């Protein structure tokens, strides 16, 4: 029948595609990526058309496009002989006429203009679209690309990719007419069928039935089935397997949750910072606390003077008093994952010592053994100390990580963490120990990784139902870009005003209560 | 013409399916199964057809089937019109008129005697084959099922089932004509040629280049692209993947490895026991030396006596003597685990010494908080020490573990581990942690869980290519059971006589030799 598929590279939240006749950017991966696109083809012998508005044809140079023949639509410009492998037309509708004919013409692409977009979707011309999503907003915009009708579904969305410090996606969405996201399913009917029946047979005994793939209900974004590449997939997809399948249990803090054990979750670091942007995530909080991490620091009141408030609850002299520890004052944690870090087994007293040369210094080791030997496969950071439980104000659930250097010179980071509050506290894991990856890969003379995160307790608490459902029904958006303004030389260094978030766009925040 | 597919119920490794005119076994499960798949149709106003040898049709007490029709082969039996649901015909090639006509008969099925199942796959009436595996071998069979036609391919393995101690699976081979192994490729072509021309465009850039699928000559039993559920495969695959991608690099041994960084693997625990069979496995030594760890002990000798060499290489004069560790007796290890599980944190002389009270008791912890409070997040168990990795002859490798009581009342396990042999120790490690997972369970009066394996540097020594390879070769069998034979009081009192391995029929050993 002749596929006909829109091509555009349009801003993330205004689809800007365009600023007084030309891109409002310059990423050449993604015209790479026009050429491979509209270059494809099965039949030597046959050649793609772009069909593209004339003031698109000016913008280009007026020059045509290697091993393409370019359709311009124009009620002006003149129908020449001079160059064959640009043809003129007078309407969209005409030119459409690469399908009834032209059998030299193998696919067709409507290559932009905004006028011609608009038209094409109007008038049901085209089946498939291919759009890379650019992160670049609060810049001039004078042409866009019209809102993907609803007609259209997403099948595809890559990895967020980096140049420049601009972040961009690649997605495609299909026309799908007429008439489970299971990628390993509706492959072999009797495979499928099998398997069910087995499963009718056995009950929780068949241990798939015990990891049953997620209703389509709390999918996110269910129509990209065999293409969820965008690594926030590995985060929601985890909060739908555990609606999917969490046990309902109680637990110390009162409110239930529900609770599946032993998933993971890899995020790239190469190309992007792993910040959920299917919410705002509180980035200044996370790097106040990461950073107090590092300096061993166990005293609340410094991160509550920064107006970073996330240890209070746990701090309060009412919880101290509940869990034993009366004796500290207000927000002396213990010895928690900062004390660990700097101090491993070092007797703790109260958060007002100079710990100064007690304890083993994990942090400054890591340091040492990831410059000097590289390759050492005994890169680890710990917080779980045995004889100092007790007086911590919460266990370690960070627990332990290993650090691996790439032949390519990136650092990759592992996490062990043996309880995740999946709506609270695992967006925070997730970018603050891709923050330390980075911290450390610098002052290390490497590049980032990738990151891994292993989890034991993966829940969620009960309060968050439907705040979690709310984001579910969020489709992502490309990731942002985090880099550093200064090279520190101490990883104690670090500052909030050295931080730089590129291209963070998400979706509106999503208040949720911590359970003490 | 319509489909024709064989079910049978074979013994792993002799294909014994009969004795003295019945089953060489009673799985009722397996009937059940039998029953759902002969029954399974779409039309409701057809029925499926039965085909056996007179000899099953006595077996079966020549009582109909209900929902479906018998086709009895016999030159003998009387063609009577009596029964309208039991049909009698001279041959299996008249039979096949099941498909000429009754477009009552949805679909045909080969429902046995050896003599039956001969013929329908010498002269190519079947295309499909359905095949319980029973692990029962070394009692008499005088029937066998044919062995399967080198046009026939596997494309799904179930998981082990056990019935009475019986380990089971079933799986389905398909008949191949003309026509990638990948799960998500092969969907659109939309999607794999994006992909693919993402990955040109950027290289080792896009991290799917960066974790490529294993090309089919290293993947195991390829032909099975969606159905490899028997978790045999966690460890196939893993294999597989770092032949696939793991980046060349030198270490410690001097024996170089290949590396990839962050894999996991998943075990269930439930129904069976996961030792490997592509290899036969050591399981003794294992056992030996969990025991030796579980009591606390530290002292290399009382392996050795036992006739357990695993901790020799790292426990040799010489070696305690290349690592600065010479002041120490001959195989005294120091405190590794054991030590670190019974006396975390307590400090170390040699192996002769009295430990009792010194340190933190973790195992006895970790017993006393999983009967008392199943639901807590924090049962966990770890052995790296920063205070004491200097005095062990080797720092720890299965670095820590955390463990899970489902409501179901089963008793789930985490490993992380920071390094891992994958052709030498992985296999024991798998087993290990399932045999201490089975041992805290009975002890804490849960049923086994599911066992889940988190590994940092994941590796296989250069060395150990040639003998992984034949592994990779041989197609898995059901995992076999293991269960204790008397309930212990103490966990420090199993003993290798409490342990009744059923049912393994491993392939022959793989000498491996360990890098020290
Ligand atoms: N990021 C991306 O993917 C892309 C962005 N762009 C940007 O978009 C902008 C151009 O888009 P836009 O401004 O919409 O201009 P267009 O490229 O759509 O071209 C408009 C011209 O096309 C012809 N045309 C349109 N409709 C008709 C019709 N119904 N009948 C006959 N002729 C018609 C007219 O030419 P005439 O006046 O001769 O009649 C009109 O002037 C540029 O800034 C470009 O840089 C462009 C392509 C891709
Ligand atoms: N594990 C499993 O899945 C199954 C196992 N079994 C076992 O297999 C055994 C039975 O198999 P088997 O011993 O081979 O006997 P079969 O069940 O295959 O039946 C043999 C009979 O079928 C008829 N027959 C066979 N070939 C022909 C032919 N060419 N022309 C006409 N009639 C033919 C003959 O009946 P006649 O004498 O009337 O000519 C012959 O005696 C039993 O022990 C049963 O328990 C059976 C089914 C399934
Ligand atoms: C992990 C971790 C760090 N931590 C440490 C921490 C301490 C105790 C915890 N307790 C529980 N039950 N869950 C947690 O995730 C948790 C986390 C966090 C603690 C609180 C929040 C939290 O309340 N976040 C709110 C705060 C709003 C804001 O940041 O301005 C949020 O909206 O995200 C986040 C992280
Ligand atoms: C994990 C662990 C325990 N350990 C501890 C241990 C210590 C150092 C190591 N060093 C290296 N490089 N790899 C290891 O797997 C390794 C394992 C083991 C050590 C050796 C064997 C081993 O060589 N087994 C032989 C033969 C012994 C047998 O037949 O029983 C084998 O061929 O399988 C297994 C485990
Ligand atoms: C019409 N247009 C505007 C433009 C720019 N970027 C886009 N990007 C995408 N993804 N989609 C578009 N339709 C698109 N269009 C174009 C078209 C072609 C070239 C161009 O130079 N193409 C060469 C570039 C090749 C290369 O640089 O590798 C080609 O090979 O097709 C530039 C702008
Ligand atoms: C021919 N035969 C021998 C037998 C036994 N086990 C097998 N198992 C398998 N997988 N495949 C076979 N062909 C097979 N055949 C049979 C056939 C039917 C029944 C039988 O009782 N079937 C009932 C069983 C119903 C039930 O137990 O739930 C049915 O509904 O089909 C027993 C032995
Ligand atoms: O870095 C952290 C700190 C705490 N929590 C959450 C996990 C649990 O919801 C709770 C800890 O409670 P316990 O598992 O100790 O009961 O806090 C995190 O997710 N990440
Ligand atoms: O349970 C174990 C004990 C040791 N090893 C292997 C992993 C490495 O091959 C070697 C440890 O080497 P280092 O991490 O110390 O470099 O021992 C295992 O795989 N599993």
């Amino acid at each position: 029948e002749k596929n006909v598929s829109i091509v555009v590279a349009a801003s993330v939240l205004s689809s800007g595609i365009g600023i007084n006749g030309q891109l409002p950017w310059s990423i050449s991966e993604d015209l790479k990526f026009f050429s491979k696109i509209t270059n494809n083809k099965c039949d030597s012998n046959k050649k793609n058309a772009l069909i593209m508005g004339r003031k698109t044809w000016d913008s280009i140079g007026r020059r045509p496009l290697k091993n393409r023949i370019i359709v311009v639509i124009s009620s002006s410009l003149p129908q020449d002989e001079a160059d064959p492998n640009v043809v003129v037309f007078r309407n969209l509708e005409d030119s459409i006429e690469n399908l009834m004919n032209d059998d030299s013409i193998e696919n067709i692409f409507v290559c932009g203009g905004e006028s011609i977009y608009r038209d094409a979707l109007k008038d049901n011309f085209v089946d498939r679209i291919y759009l890379t999503r650019v992160a670049l907003e609060d810049i001039e915009f004078d042409t866009y690309f019209p809102e993907i009708p609803e007609t259209f579904l997403p099948v595809y969305m890559s990895q967020t990719f980096c140049t420049k410090n601009i972040s961009y996606d690649f997605m495609i969405f299909e026309k799908q007419e007429k008439k489970n996201c299971d990628p390993a399913r509706g492959q072999l009917k009797s495979i499928d069928d099998t398997v069910d029946l087995l499963g009718e047979i056995f009950g929780i005994r068949k241990m798939g039935n015990r990891h049953k793939f997620p209703k389509e209900e709390i999918y996110n974004t269910p129509s990209i089935r065999f293409g969820r590449e965008h690594y926030e997939f590995q985060y929601l997809d985890l909060l739908s397997r555990v609606l999917e399948n969490g046990a309902y249990r109680e637990n110390r803090t009162g409110i239930s949750t529900y609770s599946i054990f032993g998933q993971m979750m890899r995020f790239d670091m190469r190309e992007s910072f792993p910040l959920l942007t299917t919410k705002k995530v509180a980035i200044r909080g996370i790097f106040e606390e990461l950073i107090w991490f590092i300096k061993g620091d166990t005293n609340g009141n410094h991160l509550i003077e920064k107006k970073v408030y996330i240890w209070s609850g746990n701090g309060s002299k009412e919880y101290l008093e509940r869990i034993g520890l009366g004796h500290r004052e207000e927000n002396d944690l213990g010895p928690i994952y900062g004390f660990q870090w700097r101090h491993y087994n070092g007797e703790y007293k109260t958060m007002h010592d100079d710990y100064t040369g007690v304890g083993v210094d994990q942090l400054a080791k890591l340091i040492e053994t990831l410059k000097n030997n590289p390759k050492d496969r005994r890169h680890i950071l710990t917080a779980w100390n045995p004889s100092a439980l007790s007086q911590m104000a919460l266990p370690p659930c960070h627990v332990l990580s290993q650090y691996y250097v790439t032949n390519d010179n990136c650092l990759s980071c592992n996490l062990y963490q043996r309880s995740c509050d999946l709506g609270l506290g695992s967006p925070f894991n997730i970018a603050s120990y891709a923050i330390l990856t980075m911290m450390l890969a610098q002052v290390c003379g490497y590049e980032p990784g990738e990151l891994a995160i292993f989890i034991g307790d993966a829940h969620i608490y009960e309060n968050h139902l439907t705040q979690l459902k709310e984001q579910l029904s969020r489709t992502p958006r490309p990731f942002p870009q985090l880099k550093f303004k200064r090279k520190v030389e101490n990883i104690e260094d670090f500052k909030w005003e050295d931080i730089e978030l590129i291209g963070y766009y998400p979706y509106p925040t999503i208040k949720m209560d911590m359970a003490v």
